[PDB]
C-alpha cells in the first residue's frame, strides 16, 4: 500500500524566494530533470507498482523530484538547506533501499554526481 505523496504546500510560505532557491528551481533542478537517467526518479516509488511490499518498512521519508519540483514552484521552502536536504533524502533512500552495484544505485549515483556539480555554483544567500 502506497502512503499519499509527500505535502507540496506549505502554508507559511516566506515572503520571497532566495537566490539560493530560485537557482535551485532554474538550474539544479531544470538541469537534473533532463538527465538521461532522471526518469526513475520524478515521481514516486510506487511499491505497489513495484512489487516491493517492504518499501515503506525500510524508507520512512519517501522523497522524489517530482515532489521537489512542486515545492520549489509552491514556494514551500524557505531555505535551500532543506531543499537540498530533501535532495539527499531521495538519493539515500535509494542508497539504503537497493544495494552497491545495483543498475538502479548505479542511476542514483550519476544523478547525484550532477546534483553535487550543480550546487557547486549554489549563490550565497540573499
Amino acid at each position: 500500500m502506497n502512503p499519499p505523496p509527500p505535502e507540496t504546500s506549505q502554508p507559511q510560505k516566506p515572503k520571497r524566494q532566495t537566490n539560493q532557491l530560485q537557482y535551485l528551481l532554474r538550474v539544479v533542478l531544470k538541469t537534473l530533470w533532463k538527465h538521461q537517467f532522471a526518469w526513475p526518479f520524478q515521481q514516486p516509488v510506487d511499491a505497489v507498482k513495484l512489487n516491493l511490499p517492504d518499501y515503506y518498512k525500510i524508507i520512512k521519508t519517501p522523497m522524489d523530484m517530482g515532489t521537489i519540483k512542486k515545492r520549489l514552484e509552491n514556494n514551500y521552502y524557505w531555505n535551500a538547506q532543506e531543499c537540498i536536504q530533501d535532495f539527499n533524502t531521495m538519493f539515500t533512500n535509494c542508497y539504503i533501499y537497493n544495494k552497491p552495484g545495483d543498475d538502479i544505485v548505479l542511476m542514483a549515483e550519476a544523478l547525484e554526481k550532477l546534483f553535487l556539480q550543480k550546487i557547486n555554483e549554489l549563490p550565497t544567500e540573499e
